RNA sequence: GGAGAGUUUGAUCCUGGCUCAGGACGAACGCUGGCGGCGUGCCUAAUACAUGCAAGUCGAGCGGACAGAUGGGAGC
């Protein structure tokens, strides 16, 4: 796959020793196809390349795919991780990616172009948005649900 | 049809307030100021008010004064 990477944040963190404060940088990087695949990234409290390496692993480990009915997700979903709570709500065409900051990064590199998204708790909350995008894959498009249920696609939808 | 951000720590996650970006107005005050077109202009003391003006009309209801003079009269 052909990944694009986006830098969410770089916070200087610190450990204290007898000498004083010893500083490292923890980078957080989203990576994705712009076509259904996107990765978390951690940054190993050191640099951005370290973040990219872990991001590109997490794209294929965690979000095996981001389900996409057209230019939007199949259904409305609430992604929760810890005190992360994202509402991801499917939009009409030409709506845009209406989302805040770290959430936008995920949904842009996932290739989602039309979505409404409210954050209900905030602090690099990509894990929560990741859990929802996986929760869509629990009931992606309609092929699985119909196959899971024992139905047709047009039977299920209408 | 729904975007967030800053700020508690040496650093952290959370809880939690605070602050900011938006829009609105019968606005006021600064400083500054060219014109035009629509709109708006006592929110305070239902306080007190100088002055003027804001409901008068019908003579085809009306007797009546006060006029009118078409003409005769009219001293000259």
């Amino acid at each position: 796959l052909e990944l694009e990477e986006r830098l969410v944040t770089v916070n200087r963190v610190a450990k204290v020793v007898k000498g004083g404060r010893r500083f490292r940088f923890a980078a957080l990087v989203v990576v994705g196809d712009k076509n259904g695949h996107v990765g978390f990234g951690t940054g190993k409290a050191q640099e951005v390349p370290e973040a990219i390496r872990k991001a590109v692993e997490d794209a294929k480990k965690n979000l095996i795919e981001v389900p996409m009915v057209g230019t939007t997700i199949p259904h409305e979903i609430i992604g929760r991780f810890g005190a992360g709570n994202i509402l991801l709500k499917p939009a009409s065409e030409g709506t845009g990616v209406i989302a805040g900051g770290p959430v936008r990064a995920v949904l842009e590199l996932a290739g989602v172009a039309d979505i409404l998204s409210k954050s209900l708790g905030s602090n690099t909350p990509i894990n929560m948005i990741r859990a929802t995008l996986q929760g869509l894959s629990e009931l992606k498009r309609a092929e699985d649900v119909a196959k899971l249920r024992g139905k047709s696609v047009e039977e299920l939808l209408g």
